């Protein structure tokens, strides 16, 4: 639906947006509330009263599954499947100017970032943290562009940190910019508070054949209204609320953190490049879209559970035996995985593990995989825990693999960025696998299950 | 009394009368099941399909209701002291005896006894307090004829032993047996190796047809005898493991008399894939162990055996970690100190900033504080439950210890992570204006 | 290129087909030779003289890499890559009758398979073995 405010109004109508008029602190307070809400499951929150401020602070926007699907075109969290039928089958822009995004420009020394209500998220964080900027960058060589969400710690008056992670095509953009034009400044533009369509295209992997304004905008019904930036010849989305324009001074970096991670812990200080902003271009009643992360759940963590319903089809195409796949938010949205399969032969559950650990680059860091038959609900601990404890001999049934790629930040692994993984084969063991008669699992009649649904309300309990 | 207890529960909002005609056959289990899985109220199906005797089930599908059943409401402030430490009363008149029925008049078929799972044998009596000093035992009873139930004790037990001390003493002579259906809460909470609970001595009354003394709070009563060497094939049935049994032969208890209150209520339950009614009751009664295990290992904050692992098969343990290697002593403790836990396959150890009862917490800790290969203890050829078909050989298998505790120097070499804590202050500042922000 | 015999002739031209006129046994012998050839790397072999027979026995057709690529359209075993660019990117028929394939029909009891020179491949195999039939089946 159109631009961010157009989407905004839809929610407020159906009781999916909430209006807080009370004075709320960007320092830790707005965070605390959004967690209470998300942990129990309230609506999105808009804050027309930041304490000592006057710019609205929007958080918890995609804070439950339903906020995502409506943000994609539908009502049913079932057509998130169809978003994923899309990316595996693939195996367009529209420019403006006096476009709403740049109506108010503040350049040069007038640039004071203390003017915006950036969230200070948790107890011993460093400075306040810009958590929801959609970073735009260009490769010097080609022309095709790159989006990304990095956490942007404000250190100075108009200085910001680019916490990008080496691998990202976004980081690779800067690296090749110093390489071809050495000692020369690298233009970046980070756009804030955007429309639903490109925003869910920003937390998503696309094959490098199609731009992520073309996929993202065609999750909406309308091709992407974009624009030239004032200080550079790279594109920011037009539906924007605040747009940041600057460059990174070559060699110049600052100490970053501590910050709490969605891991539930404090990242220890480590240094990163300084994006210096020469322009802050905005609307009027302009908004600033924001979030946070911590000991899971959190917004990304739900956004994560959201995202993965999208992956399922991709996985299913490649792995038809996979009935269902799911990474819990308890396990940092990515560290543990339950897969459920139609088992087709002894040994089967291992083909699946190694598949999971390798096929998608997202799932390359997943320490724990638990594979069970299609009569186990992946999404329920009752089932999975039953699964594990009735259907496995632990030593017989556990794949342990060593010296594999693991997070540079995961302090549990024996060395930095190299640790071990564990598969759990909790599938019923066919012969070859066991020499004992296996148990006949109680299975429920789908009929009886069906009749009792028609009756469930008109039974009120 | 039970019917008091029921009204208490009904007021509190902890019980639901259901007026729809619903089949004792398979339907009730399905309803009782979805319910239990949601913290559901106890169920009173006032009209079962093809019976007029109302059915009560899922009485205990709630840790709260186990507690309300003793007069209290914590369960861990309560049962827990109940093992730091670790007479009846007869009457001349009972409600439970009001309607008597002898001979060919006896038809068990008019009782709404349940069938719980699709492939189950025949209908099954699940909450019968069998009576045999006297011995009380909750034995599963398969319906096989107008006046015939299979009595499935397994040979070692007390009530089963009563029958051998019968064959020994009076060969040929039929053994007397009576079964009460539904007593007062405290009588029902016959469990763990009887139970005081309320504190007033249990009131019994004499059986009409034989020399046994059944709970006066009875709703129904089944009295009769076992002819020596009469057997029926029992099963196959669903049990707590998630699976069906094999057909197996047992004694045949013949009912001569049925005694019941007017406005009789059938107390029935179902055992099935965890969690079920029993497995929940079990988790309540297990609170009894924690202090015992503490006397021995003062490091243990919490020892908790989830029912989703069949109520014994997996233990999560939180400890106040004292030195490097600690999580290990605690594992080998679990596996050898008390005999109940000698068959526990999986034992997860976490530091005490983790809520043993919360998969969110536990999974958080496993996935943040473990290097799988480094922190997993596999031991094999260890004694395992022989009925467990998952071990390579009946009676022998491998165990698993997950060390999810934090790693101290020498256990690692990385700077370890420090947990984010929430600001006790921003706790207070919100402790006020939450209500006054109606987010809904 | 067209039909099998059209492809056949291309090879014989460039020294990639070989003509054996000598009497050769379907039982193990034709096998032995094709192995000698393939292990060192001779051409494809056509046998206008099976021993006790008169139907030509063609073997070792794709017996080296180059016989494959020419069989696909090219000369360079490098565009076999391009055959594979095809199957991952994808992520039409034309019927005849008196078509060459059915000019001679033998049905019923006249069907004697001992009429064909099926290869008997190695020492203690069972019976002779039809090794190169392209089986067609339909789902009901």
């Amino acid at each position: 639906y159109n631009d961010l405010r157009d989407f905004l109004t839809l929610l407020e109508q159906q009781g999916e947006l909430k209006r807080i008029t009370l004075p709320v602190d960007p320092h830790l307070e707005i965070t605390e509330i959004a967690d209470r809400t998300l942990r129990a499951g309230g609506p999105a929150l808009l804050f027309e009263n930041p304490k000592g401020y006057s710019m609205p602070v929007l958080c918890n926007l995609f804070g439950t599954p339903k906020r995502v699907a409506m943000g994609m075109g539908q009502e049913d969290v079932s057509a998130l499947r169809e978003v994923g039928k899309l990316l595996a089958f693939l195996k367009p822009t529209k420019r403006l100017r006096g476009a709403p995004c740049q109506q108010k420009i503040v350049s040069g020394d007038d640039v004071d970032l203390n003017r915006i209500p950036i969230m200070t998220c948790w107890p011993e964080d460093a400075a306040p943290l810009i958590t929801w900027g959609l970073t735009v960058t260009r490769g010097p060589h080609k022309e095709r562009q790159n989006l990304g969400i990095y956490r942007q710690q404000l250190i100075g008056k108009n200085k910001l940190i680019m916490r990008w992670l080496s691998h990202r095509g976004g980081a690779l953009d800067y690296q090749e910019w110093c390489a071809a034009h050495p000692g020369e400044r690298f233009p970046v533009s980070v756009a804030l508070g955007a429309d639903p369509a490109t925003i869910l295209g920003a937390v998503t992997p696309v094959p490098d054949t199609l731009s992520e304004y073309a996929f993202a905008g065609l999750l909406r019904g309308t091709k992407t209204e974009v624009v030239k930036c004032i200080s550079n010849d790279l594109e920011v989305p037009a539906s924007a609320e605040i747009v940041l324009e600057g460059y990174i001074e070559q060699g110049e970096t600052a100490p970053e953190g501590p910050y709490g991670d969605h891991t539930g812990y404090y990242n220890e200080v480590d240094s990163f490049p300084v994006f210096t902003v020469t322009h802050i271009t905005q609307r009027e009643d302009a908004i600033y879209h924001s979030t946070y992360t911590g000991r899971p759940p959190d917004e990304p963590a739900v956004l994560g559970v959201a995202l993965n319903e999208v992956f399922v089809p991709i996985l299913q195409k490649q792995f038809p035996e996979i009935v269902d796949f799911y990474l819990p938010p308890e396990g940092c949205s990515y560290r543990l995985a339950v897969v459920t399969i139609k088992k087709q032969y002894a040994g089967h559950a291992k083909r699946v593990m190694m598949g999971v650990w390798s096929f998608l680059r997202q799932f390359m860091y997943t320490k724990f995989v638990i594979v069970c038959d299609d009569d186990v609900n992946a999404r329920d601990w009752n089932d999975v825990i039953w699964a594990i404890t009735t259907r496995m001999d632990p030593a017989r049934d556990t794949v342990l693999v060593e010296n594999t790629p693991i997070d540079y930040l995961d302090f549990a692994s024996p060395v930095s960025g190299l640790g071990s993984k564990m598969g759990l084969d909790a599938t019923n063991k066919w012969p070859g696998e066991t020499q004992r008669e296996w148990g006949r699992p109680i299975k429920k009649d789908p009929d009886v299950v069906a009749h009792i649904d028609a009756i469930w309300d008109e039974l009120a309990i």
